[PDB]
Parts: C-alpha cells; structure tokens; sequence
C-alpha cells in the first residue's frame, strides 16, 4: 500500500475485529499554568438513573509528555486510551523518533474521524488532550490543550482551560471564574479539582469526592520533567479543603 | 346529580379549571414509608431532576395531610406538589361537611379515584405515584394501627401488610435494604432510622434520588404518625441520624 | 327514560366519574382462577400473586369474593381493573335487592356481569382487562344436586354456563384445566372439590411464573369460597393450608 | 359557577377569545437574586429567530404591581401576553377584593396561567417565567425578598439558594452568580452581580444579547424593597456594564 | 496476516458456521480472603412460562476461572464453551496459559462481537471469576469482571457483583451481608442467600425448590484452583435460610 | 490513467485520510472582494453550537499557494481539513510536473473536491467554499484579481460583480458591499469595505463574531496581489475595526 | 355578554363565515417602512408569484386603514387582502360606537389579535405578516410622532426604535440597503427616496419581489403620514424616482 | 471488452471520480430556445440562476458549442449543465480523434442520449440536467433542411422536431406558445434570431426564474447561430440591439 507507520492501520487490515466498537458520562477538565498542563476526571459510571460504577479511571498517561482524558461511553472510552497508546509508541519504535505534538493531534483525530458513524448510535467517545511540548520555544509556554469534536475536528486551546463529558459546562464555568489565581501546578491543581467539584454539584451523571468510600478524581500533571499521576493524598487533601470551605 | 360532599367533585362540575385535568419536567424521588409499634414513619428525598441536570435540592415530597396521615408523592414534581395539597382540601372538606372525618377506607378511596382520573395524563409523563401512610384510631389494635397503602397507575391500590414500602426512581433500593434492615425496627426511633437509612442506600445506587447534603445542611424530610397525631420529624434529628449513618459506613 | 333499577347506570347517569370506565383516547396483573361444581355445591379458588413484568408486586392479593349470599366472583386481569369490578358488582346486586324486595334471578345476575364486562371491551383493548369467572348456587333450579353454577366470561361480554363441570381463567388457566381434567372424577362433595381445587391451581403455579403457588415461608396460602344450598362461606386460612400441605408432601 | 375574582376566568367564559390559547421570535436570560431586604431582576434585549437577530431591544422585565417583577423567557410574544395579563389579574382581585393577593396567592395564580399553556408549550409557544418580590407581611424585612422559578408543567419553587435564572443562558449566569454571590451585600453589589451574570450568559450563549455600547442598549433591570419595585435607569446599568467591561480588559 | 494463536480467529477465516449468532438468570458472584465464589439459579422462562428449571449457567472454564452467563440460555451455553475451548487452545498452541489480563481481553471480544445482535435479542451478558496465581497479594488474588453489552470490562472492587433479571435484587442484598465474608464458608451462604433474596422478587429467577431438589450450581476458587460446590453443601445451607427466614 | 492528483492517490491508496462520507461546530461568514491589482478576502472567528459559542478565534481563511486563498464557511472540522488538503494537492502536482496548475485548473480541482462531498454535506457535514486568487498569466495585472464560489454540488462561478460571501451571514455582508463597493480604489480601501461587511454581517447573525475588543480577537484578512499572497496583520485589522466602531458611535 | 365594540368579535359572534380564517396560493411582497421627521412612509412591491409562475404585476398591498395609518401586508395574497380590509372596517367601527378614534396603542393592540387569531392557519400556509406604519397625534413630540410597528406569526408586535422595518421575501435585502441609506433621510422626499432604493434593491436579489416595470408602467405603491394625515404618493412622483435610481445605477 | 472510443466508457471504467454522475438547495432555471431557418439553426438561453427565491447569478452563460456544427443548451441544476456541456464536447472531439473522422449526426444524438439517460438516478434526487440540442448535418441531402433541433427527456428519450422549433427550462411553456404564433416569420438567420430572442423575451415575462435582458447591467441572453459555414456565437451587440428592438416594441 503507502506505509505510514501507523498501528491503527495494520491493526485494521490485519485485525479490524481488533477495533473497537450503556454505561457513560464523565467530566474531565484540563488547563494550562505556567510551565506546565493539569488534567483531571471524576470517576463515576452511569446507565440511566443507575449508577453503575464510581472508581473509573478515565484520565491516562499516554506517553512521556501527553494524557488523555475520554468521555462518553466508558467501553469505548477505555480502550481509545489503550490503542492510542500503542498508536505512539509504535511508531517510535519504528521510526527511532517520537512523533512531533501536531503528528499526535492528528492521529488522533484520525481515531476519533473513524468513530464518527459509531458516534451517531451511541458509542460516542469525546477526548481531550494534555500535552507539554519539548520542541515549542517558551517553558512556560510549552503547555497544550486540545478538544476534538465528534467529526474529528480539532482545536488548541488559547483560552488556558478546557473540559468536555456531561459537567463540562459547569465546569468551564468555575474555571472562568478561578483561573486568575493559578500561578503554578499547585494552584492549577486545587482549580482543576474545584472545577470538577462543581461539575459534580449540578450534574449527576458526575461523581464528587467520595469521602466514605474515600474515592477521588483522579490526575495527572505535565511539566518539561514529563508526566506523572498525581498521588490520591494531595487529591484528597485539596478535596476536603473545598468542601470544608463551602460548608463555612 | 349526588352529593358526594367532593371537593374535587364539587370543582369538576363547576372549576374544571382548578383541577389538573391534564391533555422534560422535574422529576425523581424516592420515598419510604413503615411500620413500627404503635406507629408509622414516613420519608423522602429532596432532590428533583431534569434529564441529567439536578434542577432542584430543596424538594418537600411528604406532607402531613391530616391529623392521622401523609402522603409522599414521587413522580413528576409539579403534578404532586398540587396532589397533596388537592387530597387535603378533599379531606378537610368532608370533615366540615359531615362533622365527621372519613373512615381511613374512605380516605383510600378517594386517593384512589383521583389517581386513577389521572392516569391519561400520566401516559403523556404527568405521572404522580403517591404512597399513604396514616394511623387508624377505630382500629382495635393500637400497636398495628398503623397503615401503608401504595397506589399503581391505574388508582390500584394495596395495603402492606408487610410492614414496608417505597415508590420512586430509586424504591427498589430503598425496599432491598429495609428488607435486610427491618427486624431492627422496634420503636419510633429505630424505625426511623432504617426509614433515613433505605433512603441513603437509594440515593447511593440511585442518581435521581438525593442523599443527606452535608454542606448546605439539607436532610431528607419525614413524618411520624401515632395514636396522638402526625408530626413533622425535625431537621436536627434527621441530620443526626445521617451522620450516624455516614460515620457508620466510614 | 325506563328504569332498570340498575346502580350502574345510575352511576353513569350522574356519577361518570365514580364509575371504572377508565378507558381513554406495565400496571400489575396476573392470576389464577378456577372453579368446579360437586353435588350440590360449587367451590371456587385463586391464587395471591400480582406481578409487573418479571417482578413480583404483591404476594397476598385476594381475587376471589362472595358478592351475595349464594354467588362468588373471581376475576383475573389486570389488579386495579379487577377488585374495582368485585365491589361494584356486588353493589349492583344488592341495590336490585333493596329496590325490588326480592333478588335478581340467576340469569338476571349474569346478564348484569356480562354488560360490566362488554363495556369495558374498549379498555381491555387498552390493558385495562379484567376477565372474570362467576360461581353461584340457583335455589330455583329443580334439583339441588345440580344447582351450582359456573359462568364464564369472553372479552366481548359472551358468557358461557359451563357444562363441563369446572372452569378456569387468567395467565395459568392452560394448565389448571388440564389438571382438573385428570382429577375430576375424584369430585364427590365439597371437601374432594375443593381438594381438586387447590391442586388445579398448584399445578397452574407449577408451570407459570405470574402464578403463585402456596408460600410456606410467609404462610399465605389461595384463599377459597365454597357455596351450597346454606350460602357462601370462606373457606378457612388453615383448611387450605393443611390442604396444601397434603398436596405438597404427596408430590414429594 | 363560583366567582373567584379571578380576570383569566371571566375571560374564558365570556371572552375566550382574548385568551391565548417555529418558527417565531425568541430567546432570553434573565436572572434574579436575593441582596439583604431586597430583591432584584434583569433581562437581556436580544431576540433571535433561527441564527437571525430579531430584536436587539426587546423589554422581557416588567413590575408586575407594587410589590413583584416578572421575568419571562421563550417565544416573545407569549411572553409578553403573560405579563400584561398577569399585572391585569393581580390588580383586578386587588380592586374587586379591596386587598391585594398574598404573596403565596400570586405564586398560586402565576403558576396555574403556566400550567393552562403546557399543551401549548409542547407545539413551541413556551413561555418560562421568573417572579421575583418582595413580602411584607413577612416577619423579618431582611428576608422579605422572594424569587419563584418554574417549570413547564406549573410546577413552582421558591428558591433558598439566593438567585435564580432561566432563558437560553441560564446556565451560564446560574454558575457566575454561583461565584460572585458572596460578593452581594447590597443593592448595588447585587445589581452589579446581576449584570455581570448576564454579562457571562451573553458571552457563551449567542441567543443572549450582552451589552450594546454603540446602540447604548443593556440589560434592564427592577429592584424591589420594602419601598416598593422600582425600574433601575438604563444609565445606572451602562456604568455597571463598562465597569464589567473594562474589567476584564 | 498476523496469528494470534485464537481459536475463534480459526473459526471466523475457516468455520464462519460454527460460530455463534429463553432468557431471565440471575448470577452473583464475591471475593472472601484467599478466594472467590460465584453462583446461578436454575430457571429459564419464556414470557410468563417457565421452560426450564435445572439449567446450569455457571461453569469452570479453566484450572481458575468460571464464567456465568445471563440472557437467552443458549446463547449463554455456546459462550461459555467456546470460551473455554478458546483458552485452551492458547494454551497448547503456546504452552502457557494466558496471563488474567488476556483472558479477560479475550472474553470482552466475544462479548463486543455480539453487540449487533444482542440489540435484536440475542443478549450474552457474562461475569467472569478468577484467582491470579501471579497476583502480589494471595489474598486479595481472587477477581470479579463483568462486562457491558459492548465487550467493555470492569474489574469490581466493591467485593461482589451480579448480573441477570434479579441482579438489583441480589446486589442490594450482598451489600447488606457483605461485612459477614470473612471465609469462602461464609462468602458461599452470602451468595446463596443473594440469589435467594433475588428469586423472592423477581419472578424470572427461580430459587431452591425442596420438591424436586434443584438448588443453585456454585463454584468456588482458591490458590488450590477452581471447584464445583456439591449440592448437599447448597441444599444445606439452603434450608438454614428458609429456616431464618422462618 | 494517472492524474498527479494527490487526492486520486489517496482514494487508492488512503482512503482513512479523506474526510469520508456518511450538533457539529459552524457557523462562520467570509467575505471576498477585487481591488485593482488586487483581491482580498476575510473570514470571522466565531464557531457555535446550537446557540452555544463554541469557539472565538478559529481562523477560517488559509493561503492555499502563493498567489490564492481559500475561505470555508460550513462545519469547521470539515473546512479546517479541506484547506489543508487543497493545498498539499496544489503543491503536489507542482512538484510532480515542475509547474504550478493554470488558475482555471486549480478551480477545477476544488470542485471535484466538493461535489464528491455532496453526500456527506446532505447529511450535514457542509463545507462551502470561496476561492480567491491572482493570476499572473492573466492578461491585465489590474483586472488580476479573481473570486469564485461553489455552491454544494461543485458547480463553480466566477464573480464579475467584484464582490462576494459565503456563510451564515452572507447575505448581510453581500448587501453591504452593495453599497460600500464603489469606495474601492486601492488595497486598504479594499480592505477596510471587506472588514465592514464582516462587521455589518456580525451585527445581524448571531452566528458571526464581530471584532471583540476585550479578548483582542479580530477578522482574519489576506491579501494577494501581483507580489503574492500576505497575510495581513491584525493590528492593521483590529486599527481598521475601531475606526468602524468609532464611527457608528458618533465620533 | 361584555360588549367590546369590537366588530371582529361580533363578527365571530354572528356571522363566522365572514372571518378569514379557513381548515400554492399566489404569494410573495416585499414592504418597507421608515421614519423621517415629522413623517412616515410606507412602500409596497406590485407582484405576485405562484411557485415560479408570475401571476400577478399590479397587485396593491399598501393600504391607507384610517386617517392616520396605513398597512401594509406580505403573505398569501387572498389572506392579507382580507385582512386590511377587515382591519379598517373594525377600526372605524368603534369609532362610530364610541365617538372617538382607538388609541394608537390600542389600533395595535387590536391588529395583534387578528394576526395571532390566524396562527392555525398560518402554520398550514395561509400566512400574512402585517407592517403597521402611523402618526400618533397624541404622542409629545410631533417630529418624533410617526409609528413602525412588525407582527410576529403569533401576534408577537413590536415598535421599532431603529428608524426602519420591511417585511416579506425581500425583506433582508431591503432592509439592509436602508441600513446604508437610511442617514440620507432628513424629510420627506429624502425618506421617500430611501424607501423606493430599498425596494429596488429587493427587487434586484429577489425574484419574488417586482421592481418597476417601465414598459408597463407599474411602479411600486406608497403612503405617506404626518401631521396632515394620510396620503397616497401619486404614481408619476414615484416613476421618476425610480429613473432616477435606475439612471443612477448605469 | 469493446473499444466504443468513447470518452465516457473510459472513465467510467478507469476514473469515476470525474464521472459528473453523482447518485448516491441548488442553484438551477433556465429557459432555452432553438428554432430552424432555411440552411440554419439558431439557440438561445437567459442568463439567471436562482435558488428558491433568490437569484444566485446573473451572467450564467448556458448555450455552448460543442463542435463545428453543434451546440447544446442545458435546462436544469446549473453545475451539471455546465459538467455536461464541458464532458460532451470532449466525448465528441475524443471519438474524431480516435477514429479521424467526426460521428454522424445520429452517433451525436446517440452518445448525448445515453449520457443523458445514465443520470436519471441523480436527477430523480434532484440533479436534473434536461439538454436541448441543435446541430447541422454536413450529410442532409438537401441544404436548406439541413439544420437539426433535438430534445431529451430525463430517460434519454430524444426527439427530433419536424415542428421546427423547441424550447426546455422552466419557462418553456411561455417561449413555446410564443414561437407558435411568431414562426411564420422566420425566413432567414435574422428573422430567426429576433424570434428567438422574442420567445426568451416572453418566457422571462412569466416566468420568475427566467431572466430577460438586464439594460442596467447591459446582460443579455446569449445566441449561437449553426448554418453550413460551422458554428458561430452571436455577438453580443447584435442581441442587444435586438432585445432593445423588441422592448421599445413592446412599450413604443
């Protein structure tokens, strides 16, 4: 044929039955602080009225420098980050180089174009992506934040915040309002977290910091250091600030 | 042309109107109702829903109304706020008319008329599921006075005699465990508490139905009904007895 | 107009609204019905379960009704439908009574019932379906051997007297029927009948899940009537439970 | 059958045809809130028909009587029907009763005209309202104010939260005014967090028009104390418009 | 084109007619220390009838697996073998059974294949018990999956899970009598009454049945690998409850 | 037969890459006018949802070569791609034959490219696009300057009025030109009448954003004449948009 | 039995058959209306179109109701022919009952009506949407006194403060050429002029909208209103006007 | 498989996407005319274009010649008159190429045709193309009836007019009934041309979608003219003259 390197090619030729294809709804945001890129996601799982799980992961690191957080249905969700994955490391090791940030932008895209009649009866999977950018000029600067549409169309994000799933509304709302005070990753993150506490106030289909079961958003943070999964504790901890500071 | 002495009878005739004669909304609620000795308790959530969005938190769904009983309506939140306050003017209605009160087989009745007359509207999602809980005085037995009813669509209704019920989007919860939690209940208290804690374990496996909001303060709603009347269970009690169900599940 | 002393019509006359015409422009249903006749009596049975879809929404239903001194309706439908039309109907008979001073012969009270049922053909139509089963005693019949009456009812209002010797309504009739035709020559007097009885309606919850059979656990058993030339009488709780039990043991 | 000193009723009986009983015209945001022994109300001007703006001057705020405002949001034209009727039925009791409704009545009557359009609101010819007043026969003066939301079935509620909002972006000033509500001590804090919420809606919600600075429209506005509802001069919000403006320059 | 050592690969390129293409269980399964029990009632219903009461639908698929599968009975029963005939046929092809990861991954492809026609019907919905041998931790080895009708997995931690007609019925029930597990004994009567208190309210599930003697079917599994509980053991502990119950 | 259609190669080879066939952001206006040595041509920067703004600086206007431009108006997804892709088929028949297309040729390609989306645009995913350009094998570099639209089965016209738009607010912005056009002398006369229009269409469509003065969000331009293509720097635009603003004030 | 002086509401008392209302009819205008000093004025298209067939070009839609106002109609011809006529009957109507002409307010307020009573049988095709232009004598400044009112498809009116309205299949384009020209207009003729462009324009983008025919000789029509009154504009007043806009356009 | 040397046949089998054929609210009307005069053939069309409404262009130009003694008009949704305008002259010029010499008249009809009839899917969905076309035969035996007029229907049905004149486009009705009373004035490629011109003149007199001359804009319908010495396009000077000589007629 033409060989682009791309698993998700050889994989459908080879395999297609490998492809993917009800539970779903999720809030996941994103923004950007200086020198870095924060990006959370409630862990909540819904059928209806029922809830059908509460510890979803829904936010993954996807390769050294970039995280994936995915809406929509969990089945199609989960296995989007998965195959993405594979879809960068893949071509890595065949070409000896990572792709530049625009070539991840736009494979992905290509997965989620490809899921656009899927899209239409249900299987929907809304992603956004967290990426810092090494080759960019500035550090501080070097943060990236894209958000696809269910055609694939994509867009980076000069506004600073995104969010997408049921409570993204709400959640982009709050962050209007709390980005001034992010100055560092710290700040970013007590943010991001409000921000999904407050999705999780108006919408149900979001969950909110368990504290008897003691489940919390999940996060991951990227800086010129690379990306790492925020530890519950620091989660947890900013929670009850939060909530303690509503209840006063 | 008989003279019922309805109230709802009487508007049908004359202020047609009034009634909700009936040719998305707020919704969702999960209520509980049961018996203990010489007593029955009564409680539900304060959440109301529309689609996936909460469109309210401070939801009253249970109201005293009479001396000697309440009614908890789940289903579409216009059609039965309007359902309670309607069935206790019927109420107090016969009561001036006659002197008397009705006998509680008639109180069931009309419930039962008025849901039924209902019925083509609630194919169209006005829906209104209400469940009765009252304490008879001519009973004989004081201890087993007391008294759930619930009603189907179709002004079908039943009288428990199991000791427990609930309607709403999140009853079969709420049944489950006081299925398990129901031997515990032994007096006004306990039974109490089982009653705010089926709610919990509704609104825990249920999105529409609410639980105990511990940062604005808002707690489920309940009433209990006993040989001196029907009374409204306050906030601080309840709210004590979801921390000790929260503290309990930690 | 023309009077027919009819608390029916004089409901819908003046009272539409009372009455259960709740047909306009899953509610709870599901039961078992039978009824046999046994020299000079009739008995009749039902079982106690309602059900909504696959679940079970009430376990101690009663369906069957004495509605006079010597007649006993059971009606199998939907829930709500069906105990609206006991009471209703027993109203009508004896408001006849209280009028007139004198009862509604046998036929009278079973072209009454047919005209309840065909007019609610168009809410059956609609779900709204209560099928009923009626069993009675005729005082004025010649013989009082074969007094007892079993009537059955079509959508339409046709009404059938059964010369059979026993019928059976609702989601388990199939079976119910194919039981008592096996165990009817064992039919000598009440107490064979309402054994065979019982036994109709065990094999009906055998084989139907909207049929519930004896619940030893909760201890609710089918309720029964039986009618003879001194009335109708409920059978009583532990009659039936004892019954029950000699059913079960012998089947195991 | 039995008078209820009710103007709807009367006109069914004997002008039916007075009563009101795509696409068209609309579109609106309206917002209101709760500032201690006050209450206060404002509405965007923009009118919208399909992707085309309609009307950039539409009023959707009027003082309904001495005491209560209402805010209506939907088809235009229904909801301007609404309030004209609904300020004719509050006065007619008040002069055939000599007493003016209690708060509750109003909220009672209010939500049965609502209820009597749901058929009508099914075919697009909704109309949302937002009732927002002041109660003096309420104990304490300080929470004398009341907002009643309600929904397409009648359904009504008075809310305990402190503000309220309907209309197309509703959602977008219920979740600034959740943010800037701390900030409401008084009446101009209030009105300027009022504005500022619809400021927000106008800016995520294209059916919702934000402050014209070349045509010089804006939001208008209604606050209500204990000295009755007075309409807040469109100069008083302008200068509370460019505020919000500059500061977010 | 790549081989994945796949018996249903096989079959898709070469025996297209043997793959896959009466319902209302009820199916539970929970972990206790150092294992995992999973057990399914014994009733098939078509509408109001009852076509079956001595199906089996829990199975061992593998020296520490079992799958239970609710929907069509049929379509449950081909599942099931066909998955272990999968798992297998890995195993010789490869000499080392799949890891727990890839049997799961295996089952949810089964499971997503069928999407097209559980939406006219033919619904599988299966859990799946294991114990990993290569897990850290002994005893908290055993696991519970279960999946949605498109091949999505979830991995319970809350200890127990059900899937069926009755599942709400016995998932309510377990959260009430969870706290009890402290050994596969006790796990075992928790299950048995879960699937109890789900026959009681659902219509579709059947429960024991002294007449005839047809109980619930159990499989447990430990480090020792995976067992089919004996009757009488049910029976038994059957009685107990019908006994509590009063 | 093989065409160096970068496009032809994709459907045998790529078919993944096309944008395929069988609520979605758009909603956006562009404009596009001659001036005499040149063309120039606009493009808002608004994107919405139902009523919902969902974006506020996409750039809907890309210089496709050296001497054109295309404006797509429609769903953003599918434009964004179409202009990229566009410009990689020009580029790469360049590269193939040593010689950039004839002007007639490059229209002609754009043409195929939206008929055979016709199925797709029925179904929503509309992509309707405004091509400007200068031909420099054009008789008279004054009367260069060229614009053509394509109406949704690939049917392609050249304007002989001077003056065109596609887009929600088109016909706003169409019926300013109308007016305004004769004040066209020069590139910045031309410039300043297309980013009117624009502003002229933003104020009747709520789907087209006008000039935002607090986030510093303006138009789009760019200009081509006989020197090529430029893009034209927002400063000279947002200095252009205060002017108009100003003046619809009083002063 | 409240007697309105309404003789719409009478008619619908006594002889419906006289109403409008009724369950491709010729169609197709372009209006225009605008405001200059101490004036209104109000100009209408001549042709008529069924599908693409022309099936009339000498259609009037610009009527003089009253002395004070005109109106002018864009929908099915059959209905809004009826309309104004209709109109004009029931505002001199309560003239004679009353001895004094309605409000401006309340002329309004009547032509609201008649539009949303019609609401039915607008959605089924047989649609007309008033353009309401008049001089309020009562109003306090006589500069500022003339009157541009639009109906919405329910009755929906609004007054317009922008200076100029048009109503009909060309009335974007109209309305966006007063928008340029609209600064021209300081009286009159100025006004006049504007309001003829603007429909020439419409004209020129629109193939429903007829512009002036100078073989036929048939030009737009139009009414001006100020403090005198209502008059119609004579026809050659407008011809050249017309030449002249032409002329001015080669 | 058969080399027809058609061009069509070639993509079809090699490059579809070039196909016009695109089967799976458009810019569309026109009025064309073409009348016969002794040694001559005359065709013309307006030049409006319109979507509902609104008119979307102004200077369509929709009569081409397609070879030295043809040329044909398309009535319908503009692009695919102007795709089928350009891909028929091709197919002719490919044929003459291939094979050196040109095709009769009747192979020319017979290729436009199966073209034609090859769309029926596509204008069954609204992609109409209805073509109206007029040539000279080289090989007529006699000269002065040499000149052809033939017309399609969206089958591929084609006719040849014996009548002498033919219009298709929407306002062909009017331009018809109007050549049926100007006919006998034709003698000559003048007389024809000024008749043509008329027929177009009154088709945009009924017909809204039909443009008649635009002497603001100095717009005019635009004419080819067929008679032994090939093709020719009428110059645009010589139709203003005579749109000017009819409408000062039609005023004075």
């Amino acid at each position: 044929a033409v060989d682009l390197s791309s698993f998700t090619d050889f994989l459908r030729r080879q395999a297609p039955e490998l492809l993917p294809a009800l539970p779903h709804g999720a809030t996941i945001v994103a923004l950007k602080y200086p020198g870095g890129v924060v990006m959370a996601g409630d862990r909540r799982s819904t059928q209806g009225n029922m809830i059908s799980g509460r510890d979803v992961r829904k936010v993954y690191i996807t390769d050294d420098y970039t995280a994936t957080g995915i809406a929509g249905t969990a089945a199609v969700a989960v296995e989007f980050a998965r195959l993405y994955a594979v879809e960068l490391e893949h071509y890595e090791k065949l070409e000896g180089v990572p792709l530049t940030f625009a070539g991840k932008i736009n494979r992905l895209a290509i997965m989620v174009r490809g899921n656009l009649a899927a899209a239409m009866q249900g299987l929907l999977a809304l992603p956004l992506l967290a990426g810092y950018d090494i080759h960019a000029s500035d550090p501080q600067s070097a943060g990236r934040i894209v958000s696809f549409d269910a055609a694939g169309g994509w867009n980076i994000e000069e506004e600073g915040y995104q969010a997408v799933g049921s409570g993204s509304l709400f959640a982009k709302s709050s962050m209007k309002k709390l980005y001034s005070q992010v100055t560092d990753g710290d700040s970013g993150l007590r943010v991001a977290v409000e921000a999904l506490y407050d999705a999780a106030d108006d919408d149900s289909a979001t969950g909110g910091p368990d504290l008897v079961r003691g489940i919390f958003p999940t996060a991951v943070i990227i800086d010129a250091d690379g990306a790492v999964d925020v530890p519950e504790s620091r989660i947890a901890e900013l929670a009850r600030a939060i909530i303690e500071s509503r209840s006063g």
